[PDB]
């Protein structure tokens, strides 16, 4: 028999109870929610995300988040979410709606989950099923290596895929991650990433850039650029899939032009 599935229907909302919150850094936390019983699984293909929804201040608010847990995990789901606080940034006095609602939840409070959703599914052993859009059937891309460019919380879909690969000893796909954040203290999930490197260095290449670097720094500095792509992702002739996820300007100005300069074609690139 197979475990009971939480997300049985993508149009149903499932209220899940918050059970734990763990600090990732000054503004980011892992939020762990209980599934309907301890034996359930979420029901989420690798590559997919969920949506959270709530009535915040009298208006329904819906936002997507990528679980970093998997269908191997019985009884819980983990999200890694950056909180955009009010009364902090001069351009954003109110902060972010959903992320502060989440930050304010008490353990035992519920929030509605729905899913799965997304254009990409990782089918294992280098196989990716990618829809060109939400109005098209998937096509299955088969690769030996995967470049991953993440900015900030854009790490979450990358980590979800990395974890899926590394746990299968017969999955020979090599992941090359280039992870960009504003400062060293903004790096998310660093111990794991470095733990994954320590354990799986033949399948996992790790590199960082930060917008402003500290004095003691052995990685790159600045926005993602041509040189970083050329040095820290597989080269075009090895026909990798290049996955990217981060702020819209990151994608538009740092990733797309520089991917084109290196020679990774559109049709081998995917933005979460
Ligand atoms: C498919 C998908 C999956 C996603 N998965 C994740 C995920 O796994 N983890 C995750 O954390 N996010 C994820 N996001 C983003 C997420 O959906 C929300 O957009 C995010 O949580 C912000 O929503 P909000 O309602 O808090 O902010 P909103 O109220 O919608 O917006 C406020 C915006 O103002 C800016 N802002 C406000 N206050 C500050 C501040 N103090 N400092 C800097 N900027 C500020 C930010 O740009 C912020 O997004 C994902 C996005 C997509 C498209
Ligand atoms: N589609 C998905 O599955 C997911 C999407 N995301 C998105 O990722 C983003 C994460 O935002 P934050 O963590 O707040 O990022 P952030 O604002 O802290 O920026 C992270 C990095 O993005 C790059 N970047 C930012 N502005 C740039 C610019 N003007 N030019 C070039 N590069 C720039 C920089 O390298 C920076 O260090 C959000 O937009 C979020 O919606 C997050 C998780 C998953």
């Amino acid at each position: 028999s197979t475990p009971a599935i939480t997300l049985e229907n993508p149009d149903i909302k499932y209220p899940l109870r918050l059970i734990d919150k763990e600090v990732v850094n000054h503004d980011t936390r892992r939020f762990r929610f209980a599934l309907p019983s301890p034996q359930h699984i979420l029901g989420l293909p690798v590559g997919q995300h969920i949506y959270l929804s709530a009535r915040i201040d009298g208006n329904l608010v819906i936002r997507p988040y990528v679980p970093v847990s998997s269908d191997d995990d019985k009884g819980f789901v983990d999200l890694v979410i950056k909180v955009y606080f009010k009364d902090t940034h001069p351009k954003f006095p109110a902060g972010g709606k959903m992320s502060q609602y989440l930050e304010s939840m008490k353990i035992g409070d519920t929030i509605e989950f729905r899913g799965p959703n997304g254009l990409l599914v990782y089918q294992g052993k280098g196989k990716f099923a990618i829809r060109p859009d939400k109005k098209s059937s998937p096509v299955i891309k088969t690769v030996k290596s995967v470049g991953m460019i993440a900015g900030g919380t854009g790490i979450t879909p990358m980590l979800q895929v990395i974890r899926a690969i590394m746990k299968d000893p017969d999955d020979h796909t090599v992941c090359h991650l280039l992870f960009a954040n504003q400062t060293e203290k903004d790096i998310l999930l660093r111990p794991e990433l470095e733990e994954l490197r320590n354990e799986h260095s033949a399948r996992f290449k790790l590199w960082y850039t930060v917008d402003r670097a500290p004095e003691a720094w052995d990685y790159s500095q600045g926005f993602v650029n041509e040189e970083m792509i050329r040095d820290h992702l597989p080269p075009p002739e090895e026909e990798p899939l290049v996955l990217m996820c981060g702020p819209p300007p990151m994608i538009q100005y740092a990733c797309l032009p520089n991917l084109e300069r290196v020679g990774h074609p559109k049709e081998r690139c995917f933005a979460f």
